[PDB]
C-alpha cells in the first residue's frame, strides 16, 4: 500500500528514498507503482521540449517548462543544456579544440572532482570505430581522453550480471546476480526481468560502489533510473544535483541508456536501423558535456563512458532443440537463449539423472552448436560455478546460436536479430570504455581489460577503499594521472627447504624401477653445480614463486629445471624450465620409457610410489618437466625422478603429451624461446581457491598421492620477440592455461583424430590469467623482474584470447 495523497512539490529526484506508505518522488518510483499523485505533473515536465532556440533568450521563468532559458536559468541549475550555445553565443563542448587537463579545475567548495558514470546497454567494442562519423561527443570522449580498444564483460554476458559487476567488482557467482533469470532453491524464489521479486535485496550480494561512498561519507546519486523517465530528464536531473549545497551534493552519479541494446535485438548488431540510435545516444552525451561546461564543471568532472557488453547476430532460425536430443525433455527445466542452465522439473523425481542427460547432449549432432558441461568443468576464466543459483548442467552455446527446450517455445512466445550472453572472449560480446578528466590520462591508449578492474577505479577516483572484489587493484593505474594505488607485493608466508643428499637409493620401497644404472672427475662436479642451483638464472628468469599460505615445501634444482616441491602434496606446486628458440626436442628411449628413479633429496615417506599407479586401474602419471626437452642423455634423467612425477588419467596424458612433445617447441620457436611454469591444481569445491587437504576428494588408489582437478601452465618470453626469452631488457609477453584434469576427453568431440587436430583447440578455450593461478595455488609470481609492479600486476591480469 501506498499513501499517494502526499506531494512531490519540492521533492523532485529526491535523493533520500522514503519509506512506505508515504509516496516518493525519487527516480524510481514509478518502477514501485509509488509515486506522489502530482510526480508527473512536477517532476516530467515536458513542455517546450529540451532546447532553448532564439525567441526564448531572457524570457519570463515559465515554471511549467521542461527547462529554462530565463536569465536566472544557470543561477536555479535548471537552464535547456544549450542554453549558453543559443543565448549568450558559446560554443558546443564538441566544437572547443580538446586541451589537457593537467589539474582539476572546480568551482570553489567542490571537495573532489564528481565521478559521472555514462553507461550504455548493449554498446559493442566496433561501434567506436564503425560509428564514428555520427558519434563526434563520444569521439572527442575516446580521442581526448583514455580510451581501451575494448573492454571485457563477464559471463554470462548479460545486462544486470555486467552491470551489477561494474557497480561490486566481483564475478556473477559471487555477488549473485548469475543470469538474467535464476532460481534460489534455498528461498524458494525467481528472479525476473519482469514483476517485483528482483527487488528484494537478498538476490543483490556484495557492495556496491553508491553503498561504499555512502558509508565512507560520500554522497552519491541513485544510479537506477525508471525506463519512463526520458533520457533528457536523466541528464537534466544529474546537471540539477550537481548545482546543490556542497553540504548536499552527491560526487558520484550514473546516467543508463536502453541504447543501443532495445534496437540492437530487433535489427541485429550493424542493422541499417542502428545508425539512429548511436546518434541519439552521441547527442545525449552532447547534452552532459554541454551542461558540465555551462556549470564550469567540464574540466573538474570525470566521465566514465562504459558498456555493459555487445551484440550478436541472432535469428530464430538458428536455434538448437533440447528435444531434438532428450527422450525425457518434459522432465527438464531449462533457463534458455544463448546459455543453457538445466535442472529437473520436480525434486521428487528419483529417476532424473544429470549423467544420462549429459550424454544425450555430448556430440550428438556433426555441427552441434552447443556443449554441454558440469559447472565444475566449464573454463576457470568463466568463473561461473561458485553459487547455487548456477544449475549443475550448463550449456555453451557458440555465437550466433540459440537453444531451447522445444520448437514451440519459439513461435508461441521471426522477430529478434541481435542478442548476447555468450562466452566473454567472444569478440561481439566486448564492449567499450572511455575515461576523460583530471584524473585520466591525456589522448592515452590503454590494453584491453576486464569490467571486474572498474570498482577498484572508481573507488581511486573518488577517494574510497574498496571493499573486497575480484579486481587486482593497481592492474589499471596506467589509466590514471594521479590517485594510483601503489601495492606492496605479499609477504612469503613459507620458506622453502634447500636439501641436499639424505638418503640412500636401498631406503626406498616406491615399487619404481629405472634402467640407469650406467656409469669422471670432469663432469661429477659439473653436475654437483646443477644440483646446488648454477643453471638457476636460465631456469627461472623472474624469481622463484612466493608460497603465500603455510605449508613444507621443498626447492630442487636441475640442469634443465627447477621445482618447489610439496611434501604434503608429494608433488611440485611449480615446476619452472626456459626452451630458447634453438632447443632440440628428442625422444623418450626404449630403454626409460617405465624409468621412475627416487630422489635422493627427499625421504621415502615424502615421496610418490609406483606401486599405487600400478594397482591404480584408472590412474597413470606423467611429468612436469618433460623429457623431451632434456639437454643431454644425462641431463634426461633427472626428468624421471619421482619429484617430477604426478598423476594423470591416460586421456589427459594425449594432452598433456601432446603439450608437451609439440607445442612447448612451437611456442619457443614463434616467441624465441620460453619460460613454462606448470604444475596442478586442487578445486574439488571449484570456488576458483586453492583447496586445502581436507577438501581433497580422490587420491591415488590406496595412497596419499592426491588428485588434482587442473594441470597449469604460464608461458613467458620478451614482449619485444627481437631478445631471446633469457635476456629481455624490457616488459614480458605471458599465455597461460588451466586444463581440466577429466577421465576422458569428451569435451572435444573430433579427440578420436590426432591431436594435432584437437589439442590446441582444448587448451585455447580454457585460456587463463596468470591471477586465475594464483587465486587456484596460493602462488605469487613474477617476484624478482626489473618491471614496476603496477606493469607486473597488468601482465597478471592479461588474456591471451585466440580471438581475430
Ligand atoms: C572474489 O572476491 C570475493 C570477495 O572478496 C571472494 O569471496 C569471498 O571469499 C571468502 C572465502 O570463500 C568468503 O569469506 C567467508 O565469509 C563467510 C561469511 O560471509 C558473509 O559475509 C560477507 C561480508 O559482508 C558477505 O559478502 C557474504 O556474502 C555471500 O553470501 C551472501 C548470502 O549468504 C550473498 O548475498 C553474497 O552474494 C555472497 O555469496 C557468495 O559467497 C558465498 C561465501 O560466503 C558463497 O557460498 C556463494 O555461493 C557466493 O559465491 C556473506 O554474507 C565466513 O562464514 C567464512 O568463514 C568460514 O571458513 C573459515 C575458514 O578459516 C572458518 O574458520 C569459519 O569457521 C567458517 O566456517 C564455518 O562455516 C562453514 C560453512 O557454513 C562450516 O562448514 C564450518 O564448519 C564453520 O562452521 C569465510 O571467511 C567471503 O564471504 C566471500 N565474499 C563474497 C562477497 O563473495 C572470492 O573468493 C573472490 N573470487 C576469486 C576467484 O578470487
Ligand atoms: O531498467 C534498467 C536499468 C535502469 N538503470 C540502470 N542503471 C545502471 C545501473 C548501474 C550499475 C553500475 C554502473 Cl557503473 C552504472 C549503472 C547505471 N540500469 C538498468 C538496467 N535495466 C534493465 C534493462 O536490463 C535490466
Ligand atoms: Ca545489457
Ligand atoms: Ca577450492
Ligand atoms: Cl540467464
Ligand atoms: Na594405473
Ligand atoms: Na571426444
Ligand atoms: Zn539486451
Amino acid at each position: 500500500w501506498t499513501a499517494t495523497s502526499g506531494s512531490c512539490k519540492g521533492r523532485c529526484f529526491e535523493l533520500q528514498e522514503v519509506g512506505p506508505p508515504d509516496c516518493r518522488c525519487d527516480n524510481l518510483c514509478k518502477s514501485y507503482s509509488s509515486c506522489c499523485h502530482d510526480f508527473d505533473e512536477l517532476c516530467l515536465k515536458t513542455a517546450r521540449g529540451w532546447e532553448c532556440t532564439k525567441d526564448r533568450c531572457g524570457e519570463v521563468r515559465n515554471e511549467e517548462n521542461a527547462c529554462h532559458c530565463s536569465e536566472d536559468c544557470l543561477s536555479r541549475g535548471d537552464c535547456c543544456t544549450n542554453y549558453q550555445v543559443v543565448c549568450k553565443g558559446e560554443s558546443h563542448w564538441v566544437d572547443d579544440d580538446c586541451e589537457e587537463i593537467k589539474v582539476p579545475e572546480c568551482p570553489a567548495g567542490f571537495v573532489r572532482p564528481p565521478l559521472i558514470i555514462f553507461s550504455v546497454d548493449g554498446f559493442r567494442a566496433s561501434y567506436m570505430k564503425k560509428g564514428s562519423k555520427v558519434m563526434p561527443n563520444i569521439e572527442k570522449l575516446r580521442s581526448c581522453g583514455t580510451h581501451a580498444p575494448y573492454m571485457r564483460p563477464v559471463y554470462p554476458t548479460k545486462t544486470f550480471p555486467n552491470l551489477y559487476t561494474l557497480a561490486t567488482g566481483l564475478y556473477p557467482e559471487s555477488h549473485g546476480i548469475v543470469g538474467n533469470s535464476m532460481y534460489d532453491p534455498v528461498f524458494d524464489a525467481s528472479f525476473h526481468l519482469r514483476g517485483r521479486e528482483k527487488f528484494n535485496h537478498r538476490w543483490w550480494g556484495g557492495q556496491p560502489l553508491w553503498i561504499t561512498a555512502t558509508k565512507q561519507g560520500v554522497r552519491a546519486g541513485t544510479f537506477f533510473w525508471s525506463v519512463s523517465i526520458p533520457h533528457e530528464r536523466r541528464i537534466l536531473t544529474i546537471l540539477q544535483w550537481l548545482s546543490l549545497p556542497d553540504n548536499e551534493r552527491p560526487s558520484v552519479y550514473a546516467f543508463y541508456s536502453e541504447q543501443p541494446d532495445f534496437s540492437g535485438h530487433k535489427y541485429g548488431p550493424f542493422g541499417p536501423e542502428m545508425t539512429n540510435p548511436l546518434r541519439e545516444i552521441d547527442k545525449t552525451v552532447g547534452q552532459l558535456m554541454d551542461g558540465l561546461k555551462q556549470l564550469r564543471l567540464h574540466r573538474c568532472v570525470n566521465v566514465i563512458f562504459v558498456g555493459d557488453h555487445g551484440m550478436e547476430d541472432v535469428t530464430c532460425d538458428r536455434t538448437e532443440f533440447l528435444s531434438n536430443y532428450l527422450t525425457n525433455v518434459d522432465d527438464i527445466t531449462l533457463v534458455p537463449g544463448t546459455l543453457g542452465r538445466i535442472r529437473a522439473k520436480s525434486i521428487n523425481n528419483s529417476k532424473y539423472d544429470p549423467k544420462t542427460i549429459i550424454a544425450a547432449l555430448t556430440c550428438k549432432k556433426p555441427d552441434q552448436h552447443f556443449k554441454p558441461y558440469m559447472k565444475q568443468h566449464l573454463p576457470k576464466r568463466l568463473h561461473y560455478a561458485n553459487n547455487r543459483r548456477i544449475e549443475d548442467i550448463h550449456l555453451l552455446v557458440d555465437r550466433r546460436w540459440h537453444v531451447a527446450r522445444k520448437p514451440l517455445d519459439v513461435y508461441k512466445k521471426c522477430f529478434f536479430q541481435g542478442d548476447h550472453g555468450f562466452d566473454n572472449k567472444v569478440n561481439s560480446m566486448q564492449t567499450v570504455f572511455v575515461g576523460y578528466g583530471p584524473t585520466f590520462k591525456y589522448r592515452t591508449k590503454v590494453p584491453p581489460f576486464e569490467n571486474i578492474e572498474l570498482y577498484n577505479v572508481m573507488c581511486d577516483l573518488l577517494g574510497l577503499k574498496p571493499a573486497p572484489n575480484n579486481g587486482t587493484h593497481g592492474s589499471l593505474n596506467h589509466l590514471l594521472r594521479t590517485n594510483t594505488f601503489r601495492p606492496t607485493m605479499p609477504d612469503e608466508v613459507s620458506r622453502p627447504n634447500y636439501p641436499g643428499i639424505m638418503y640412500l637409493q636401498s631406503e626406498f620401497d616406491l615399487g619404481c624401477t629405472c634402467d640407469d644404472k650406467v656409469e669422471n672427475k670432469l663432469e661429477e662436479l659439473n653436475k654437483r653445480l646443477h644440483t646446488k642451483g648454477s643453471t638457476k638464472e636460465r631456469h627461472l628468469l623472474y624469481g622463484r614463486p612466493a608460497v603465500l599460505y603455510r605449508t613444507s615445501y621443498d626447492i630442487l634444482y636441475h640442469t634443465d629445471f627447477e621445482s618447489g616441491y610439496s611434501e604434503i602434496f608429494l608433488m611440485p606446486l611449480w615446476t619452472s624450465y626456459t626452451i630458447s628458440k634453438q632447443a632440440e626436442v628428442s625422444s623418450i628411449p626404449e630403454h626409460l620409457t617405465n624409468c621412475v628413479r627416487p630422489d635422493v633429496r627427499v625421504s621415502p615417506g615424502f615421496s610418490q610410489n609406483c606401486l599405487a599407479y600400478k594397482n591404480d586401474k584408472q590412474m597413470s602419471y606423467g611429468f612436469l618437466f618433460p623429457p623431451y626437452l632434456s639437454s643431454s642423455p644425462e641431463a634426461k634423467y633427472d626428468a624421471f625422478l619421482v619429484t617430477n612425477m604426478v598423476p594423470m588419467y591416460p586421456a589427459f596424458k594425449r594432452v598433456w603429451a601432446y603439450f608437451q612433445r609439440v607445442l612447448v617447441k612451437k611456442y619457443a620457436s614463434e616467441r624465441n624461446g620460453v619460460n613454462v611454469i606448470s604444475g596442478p591444481i586442487f578445486d574439488y569445491n571449484y570456488d576458483g581457491l586453492r583447496d586445502t587437504e581436507d577438501e581433497i576428494k580422490q587420491y591415488v588408489e590406496g595412497s596419499s598421492i592426491p588428485v588434482p582437478t587442473h594441470y597449469y601452465s604460464i608461458i613467458t618470453s620478451c614482449l619485444d620477440f627481437t631478445q631471446p626469452a633469457d635476456k629481455c631488457d624490457g616488459p614480458l609477453s605471458v599465455s597461460s592455461f588451466i586444463l581440466p584434469h577429466r577421465p576422458d576427453n569428451d569435451e572435444s568431440c573430433n579427440s578420436s583424430e590426432d591431436e594435432s587436430k584437437w589439442v590446441e583447440e582444448l587448451m585455447k578455450m580454457h585460456t587463463a590469467r596468470v591471477r586465475d593461478i594464483e587465486h587456484l595455488t596460493g602462488l605469487d609470481f613474477y617476484r624478482k623482474t626489473s618491471r614496476s609492479y603496477s606493469e607486473i600486476l597488468t601482465l597478471k591480469t592479461y588474456l591471451h584470447t585466440y580471438e581475430s
